[PDB]
């Protein structure tokens, strides 16, 4: 026994456009099997609040139960770098455990897009890889995604953002297509959400 | 208390001149029994030459005790497991083993990719090394130049690609003057899989 508690941050795609609800979480895991009761208590920037929503104990999976606590937050807030203090109070907990979250405090630095095809060498393989590279941005809390003419395109993947050497974050997002798709005329873009970004939004076409 | 154990690096298993190190920590104990003993078990066999470190504390009611094995490289790479039983007496022990990861060895895809045209307006540019489809997550991806290692380079966490293989990303970031001149950039990679542990992908201008 001894459950453990996880705050999470809301969903970047979410913190840009005021029409998505940026959520803050806090996430109970790993808790009794007699007393299936935990207290919430939510701070912003030392003051509580009580904007919140407990979700159902459930279930498990393995032992346990996972209650997990749902404050939603103000775009303008997260932005402003608003702490977000999650006490749990538990019961079977000696002592209630706090969780503190906020953004990044540094200098706001707008991202360096950039598309790459294949290697020459890839060519031989079935599926070619899509390369974007984004580069020097910070905070790390960014989102990447992609699309083609007219619908948007998956299977790709994102890599986590990584420190660069000049204390700015790259990441790079691999997108798999047919190479028969490649040698086409199709373009592919690589949009770009960031609250440095102008409109939070940039975008590249990598074509052939 | 709970028990954690963590495997070596990955620069470590793949370097002779590096020592791969197995380590077992313990958390949540208390000071009525601040005493901890390991066993270690190799394949079932036990050993004996770990090493105890000494705890920190972790400023709460509890210490942190860690015990560190040195594995061998070879018993590593060939996939033996190793135990590290945990004995307290605040315990009615507690065991954890640990390997490498016991999927289908993958041989890496390595491919350079030169700066973007856009990136040309910039006094630094990024050269890229993508390795892909490659198992385990054991991996390691440096770079350098005609002849002598570059320093101004950083590597993405292994990705879990689709096909349930792993990739990520290196970027090694030089003076676009130095591209322009035609100097010539290889990038290294360190693997199980491949011959001789290793290959080498060169990039230059055109
Ligand atoms: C009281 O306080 C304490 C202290 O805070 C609380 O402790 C915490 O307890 C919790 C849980 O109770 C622990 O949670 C678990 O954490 C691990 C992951 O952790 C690590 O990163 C943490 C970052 O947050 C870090 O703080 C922590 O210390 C760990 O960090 C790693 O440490 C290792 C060991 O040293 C490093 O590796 C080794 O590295 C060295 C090199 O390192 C350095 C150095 O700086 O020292 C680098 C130097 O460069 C080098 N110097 C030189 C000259 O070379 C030196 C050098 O080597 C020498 O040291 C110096 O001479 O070393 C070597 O390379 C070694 O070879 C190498 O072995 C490592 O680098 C480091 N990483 C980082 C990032 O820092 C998680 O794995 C756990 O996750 C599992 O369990 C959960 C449920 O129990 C699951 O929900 C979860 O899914 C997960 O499941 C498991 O999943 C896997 C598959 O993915 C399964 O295989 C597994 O079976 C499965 N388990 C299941 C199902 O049960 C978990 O999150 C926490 O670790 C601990 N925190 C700390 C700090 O100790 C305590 O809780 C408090 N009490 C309370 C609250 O009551
Ligand atoms: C019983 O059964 C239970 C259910 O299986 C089981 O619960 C599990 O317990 C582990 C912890 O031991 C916990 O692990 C954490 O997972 C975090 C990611 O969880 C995301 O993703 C997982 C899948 O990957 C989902 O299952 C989760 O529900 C959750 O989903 C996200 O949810 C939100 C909201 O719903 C969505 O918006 C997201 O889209 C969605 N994402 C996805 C992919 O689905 C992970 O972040 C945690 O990692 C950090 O904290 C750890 C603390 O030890 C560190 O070890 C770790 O390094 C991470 O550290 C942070 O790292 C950052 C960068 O390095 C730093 O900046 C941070 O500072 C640092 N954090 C700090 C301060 O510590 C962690 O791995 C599982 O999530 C949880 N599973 C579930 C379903 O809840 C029990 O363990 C079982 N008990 C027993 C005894 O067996």
């Amino acid at each position: 026994g001894g459950p453990s508690v996880f705050l999470f941050p809301p969903k970047p795609k979410d913190t840009l456009m005021i029409s998505r609800t940026p959520e803050v979480t806090c996430v109970v895991v790993d808790v009794s099997h007699e007393d299936p009761e935990v207290k919430f208590n939510w701070y912003v920037d030392g003051v509580e609040v009580h904007n919140a929503k407990t979700k159902p104990r459930e279930e498990q999976y393995n032992s346990t139960y996972r209650v997990v606590s749902v404050l939603t937050v103000l775009h303008q807030d997260w932005l402003n770098g608003k702490e977000y203090k999650c006490k749990v109070s538990n019961k079977a907990l000696p002592a209630p455990i706090e969780k503190t979250i906020s953004k990044a405090k540094g200098q706001p630095r707008e991202p360096q897009v950039y598309t790459l095809p294949p290697s020459r060498d890839e060519l031989t393989k079935n599926q070619v890889s899509l390369t974007c590279l984004v580069k020097g941005f910070y905070p790390s809390d960014i989102a990447v995604e992609w699309e083609s003419n007219g619908q948007p395109e998956n299977n790709y993947k994102t890599t986590p953002p990584v420190l660069d050497s000049d204390g700015s974050f790259f990441l790079y997002s691999k997108l798999t297509v047919d190479k028969s798709r490649w040698q086409q005329g199709n373009v592919f873009s690589c949009s770009v959400m960031h609250e440095a970004l102008h409109n939070h939004y940039t975008q590249k076409s990598l074509s052939l």
